[PDB]
């Protein structure tokens, strides 16, 4: 009974920023992080976030697996005890094993990082991996945060996660091509047939967050009356 | 899950499902899960319904033969997609298998555990995987088995105990061409981790339950024939002990 709401867009859009100002709205609405510091801390232990940056062609679909795994936990974890003694309960998470597949390991594949095979075991893995365990994760919504790939190349150095500093902007460039295709011109397809029929709200980010924030806020309350 | 589970294990080539897929010709209430090998060496993913019918399943990488070339490499991705493959066959024969049986028994060829505690854990040893892919896997592993609980739990276990130069024969008489390189030195290695958790019985895991978990030990060093009947009582006189 919980809505399902994945808030997807590039690296540094916005997305936790947006996402921790709008759980505070309602006790009802909480979010389930992007698990980004187990990436970075495996366990101190090695840190696989950067060694897929430094070594992709070695460390991708190591770093992907582990992605996806961490992503699933967490989304499991929260929907099983949180909220549901709530009157109208709404799960947000940064983004969905769909943006991992379909975007960044899709990416990879593309890139040459990973090769067919890794790749045939990758979907393999995923198809398995989300036809049992991820039944309860389907979404009710999804929420893109636009921003260019300049914007998000900024709010990279901004943000300062060392292992991030040396990503050129034309690979953001290659992510934003992929959202796009995904959420607003809707020309990438799933293996997930539901997934067509689930309603996308676009917010545009490119700007200062004084500049459209009480827009959005509300553009989020409107969209989620709705489901 | 009136279901018995009985797991099969034993180095390469021991003779386990020579084996079982005669042991299990003894009952229409047993059968048997094989080992994915054949999905390990031609790896494959699901068809798209429309393209299916148009366009062939072909043959993928070997990422059994990538393992053995270069484990350094590949031992994680390996051991990952090993293990993934095992419990989809097994949970699925779970799900559909023996649904008018009287007394029910599910023998797998080799398990889980294995998996991790004798072949993953012996390329971790072997630094074949180093921390980080030995951390994941663990991790992976784990989270897993949590998910089922009590689904493929194992009511007992089988060890079919063989020299590593006894499986050496066997794999050369076998003829799997991606085993035909594997020295004696790696099976020896297998061979220790198998008798320590099965015999010795030292090996201590993140699975309680297996601490008790009834084993019967097999000498399946001789020819076929010459103990073929000795095997099949011990194996029956075994499963009425459950
Ligand atoms: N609208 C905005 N205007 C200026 N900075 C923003 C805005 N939204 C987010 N940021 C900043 O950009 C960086 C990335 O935001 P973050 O929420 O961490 O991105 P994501 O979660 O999408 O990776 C942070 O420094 C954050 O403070
Ligand atoms: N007891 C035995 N005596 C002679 N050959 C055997 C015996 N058990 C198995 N074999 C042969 O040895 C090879 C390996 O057996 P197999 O059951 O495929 O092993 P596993 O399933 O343990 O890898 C096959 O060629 C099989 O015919
Ligand atoms: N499956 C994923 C998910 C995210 N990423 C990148 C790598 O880290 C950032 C965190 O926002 O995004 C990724 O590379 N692969
Ligand atoms: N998890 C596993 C399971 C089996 N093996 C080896 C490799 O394949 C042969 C098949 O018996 O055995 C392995 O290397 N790793």
């Amino acid at each position: 009974r919980i809505k399902k709401i994945s808030i997807e867009g590039n690296i540094a859009a916005g997305k936790s920023t947006f996402v921790n100002i709008l759980k505070q709205l309602s006790e009802d609405w909480e979010v389930v992080p992007e698990p980004v510091a187990r990436w970075s801390n495996v366990q101190n232990g090695g840190n696989v976030l950067q060694m897929m940056y430094e070594k992709p062609e070695r460390w991708s679909f190591t770093f992907q697996t582990y992605a996806c795994l961490s992503r699933i936990r967490a989304q499991l974890a929260s929907l099983n005890g949180k909220l549901k003694d709530a009157e109208k309960p709404v799960l947000f998470f940064e983004r969905s094993v769909y943006s991992d597949r379909y975007i960044f390991a899709s990416n990879l594949y593309e890139s040459e990082s990973m090769n067919e095979t890794e790749w045939t075991i990758y979907q393999d893995w995923h198809d398995w991996m989300n036809n049992q365990f991820g039944q309860s994760l389907e979404l009710d919504g999804i929420i893109y945060l636009q921003a260019t790939p300049e914007t998000c190349l900024h709010r990279i150095y901004l943000r300062g996660r060392n292992e991030e500093q040396g990503i050129p902007l034309e690979y953001l460039e290659k992510l934003h091509y992929k959202h796009e295709s995904w959420l607003l011109h809707r020309t990438l397809k799933t293996n997930f047939d539901y997934l067509q029929e689930v309603p996308i709200l676009t917010l545009d980010v490119n700007e200062d967050f004084k500049d459209k924030y009480e827009s959005l806020v509300e553009k989020v309350k409107e969209f989620l009356s709705t489901l």
